[PDB]
């Protein structure tokens, strides 16, 4: 077979590969595996190599490795050049990860991923599976999340105008879908249906979930629903983080239908409010909040007819001082009659519906110099608990996943950024 048919005296001189030294079909690798690529040339003298991992230069060594050590997708071109030409060949690549085994968390303006399987943190999973695009939370911003329609709906708190404030991105793979501009300093966001959603923070605003296009409905300086939920054809709101308020309902078809400046009618509850409480959908079918008292608070069960159960609560609930800092909100279960809720020295407390006696002492004991600095988050399927806890005199902030039974199981540290939001892929 010695010179006959091809051979390098007839192959041009531009690099030429061999085949196969180059992937022809997407690679899928597993987390901690590298890919590694070298490509054979018949002609390899003066030649050069350019590897683009999404259109930026990532090496210029003649065989590309690259640990795929985080949740990924990626575009990657090969550039080779010598005296003679230029030749490009493209692939891609991406991790084979499930976002089901464990959760993610909202912490240093970003989406990073705990495995409670791997018991592994991956910092920062929305960059490496978006061509390093960021979300723009800065360190004077806020994140306000809602997963509905196998969505998140991100809405930015930021005094930026000019910028996108409200985001879609798939809640099973953390892919970004689409943005947009809404308006500077709106921090209030609520998901009505499939269709609409309502930010507020300058009043309300409806807006399109899939077109993104925002209608001003109400204009009131500083008006914003801290915390609302979607109950009996109403949308509840918490519009208060230190003045005395009522809790406000709304009607969603009202809301819905609502003109520009078309302002809806407002209900109050007798719900009296002096801060930033949620609302919670119990086992029971009803929705919970809070309202403030002298010597403690009430857990109010607001019914279908919108009839109120107060049942006296002999401690005061957790709250953050400024307008920024996040609701230290309660957790229902699903398949149990029970919410947790935090008391202001850290302390949580396992509360089932109808049973007083249930309040009389915490579940999980306060730690002293150690507050919970985020909303509570249940897991629904194993019953665990995940607590953010923050140390007041170092500034490190950690997220604790207790079992139905108060036993830790998982420690996540976040250092110096406290995450604000814990969220599920399903
Ligand atoms: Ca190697
Ligand atoms: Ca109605
Ligand atoms: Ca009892
Ligand atoms: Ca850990
Ligand atoms: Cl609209």
């Amino acid at each position: 077979d010695d010179c006959e048919d091809l051979h390098l005296g007839n192959l041009a001189h531009y690099p030429n590969v061999l085949k196969g030294t180059f992937p022809t079909e997407s690679q899928v690798l597993e987390l901690g595996e590298t890919l590694e690529i070298t490509p054979e040339l018949l002609n390899p003298e003066g030649a050069t190599y350019s590897w683009l991992v999404n259109g930026k230069e990532y090496s210029t060594e003649p065989t590309f490795s690259y640990k795929i050590d985080n949740p990924c997708r990626a575009d990657l071109s090969c550039i080779i050049k010598n005296k003679y030409g230029k030749v490009e060949m493209s692939t891609s690549f991406s991790s084979n990860h499930n976002f089901s085994k464990g959760f993610f968390y909202v912490a240093d303006g970003t989406f990073n991923f705990y495995d409670t399987e791997k018991k592994t943190a991956y910092q920062d999973c929305y960059a490496s599976l978006n061509a390093g695009k960021t979300l723009g939370i800065g360190n004077y911003d806020s994140a306000n999340i809602i997963h509905s329609n196998g969505k998140f709906y991100l809405l930015v708190g930021t005094s930026t105008s000019n910028r996108d404030h409200f985001y879609i991105v798939d809640a099973k793979t953390l892919y970004y879908e689409n943005s947009a501009v809404v308006g500077a300093n709106l921090s209030g966001l609520t998901i009505l249906n499939e269709q609409y959603g309502l930010v507020t923070g300058d009043g309300i605003r409806r807006i399109d979930l899939k077109s993104l296009n925002n209608v001003r409905i109400k204009n009131e300086r500083l008006l914003c629903f801290y915390n609302s939920i979607i109950y009996n054809g109403k949308v509840l709101s918490n519009d208060t983080y230190k003045d005395e308020s009522k809790v406000k309902y709304y009607d969603v078809n009202e809301l819905i239908a609502a003109k520009e400046g078309e302002a809806p009618a407002v209900t109050e509850l007798d719900i009296i409010q002096k801060q930033k409480i949620n609302f919670v959908l119990a086992k029971d079918g009803n929705v919970y909040t809070l309202e403030s008292a002298d010597n403690g608070c009430n857990i109010v069960k607001i019914k279908n007819d919108f009839t109120l159960e107060k049942v006296f609560a002999n401690f005061q609930p957790a709250k953050g001082p400024y307008h920024s800092s996040p609701t230290i909100g309660m957790v229902a279960s699903e398949t149990e009659n029970i919410i947790y809720l935090v008391s202001t020295d850290g302390a949580i407390y396992k509360y089932i519906l109808g049973d007083s006696d249930s309040l009389k002492a915490p579940f999980i004991a306060a730690e002293s110099g150690v507050s919970i600095t985020a909303p509570l988050q249940l897991n629904q399927q194993s019953g665990e608990l995940y607590v953010t806890y923050t140390e007041e005199r170092k500034d490190e902030s950690k997220i604790v996943v207790y079992s139905k039974d108060g036993k830790v199981l998982h420690t996540v540290d976040c250092g110096e950024s406290v995450p604000s939001q814990i969220l599920f892929n399903n």
